[PDB]
């Protein structure tokens, strides 16, 4: 679902956010427009996934991450 989240530059349309400043960890923004912009705790096997999250991709690790390939990625 996303009907007031990523949509919450738009204050003026949408004020649902109200309910996500509620927890007080709004303000954080982390959660506001680009939840994912900083993966890492999200395992991948193919790159494909961390390029869909926007974060970077794959790496040595199966993590998302800005994948630095040492000699390629054997995952």
């Amino acid at each position: 679902m996303c009907e007031f989240i990523e949509d919450s530059e738009d204050i003026q349309g949408l004020k649902s956010l109200r309910k996500s400043h509620t927890s007080l960890e709004d303000d954080d923004d982390g959660s506001r427009g680009g939840d994912c912009e900083g993966c890492s705790g999200t395992a991948c096997s193919s790159d494909a996934q961390c390029r869909a999250r926007g974060c970077d991709g794959c790496s040595t690790s199966g993590v998302c991450v800005l994948s630095s390939l040492h000699h390629h990625h054997h995952h």
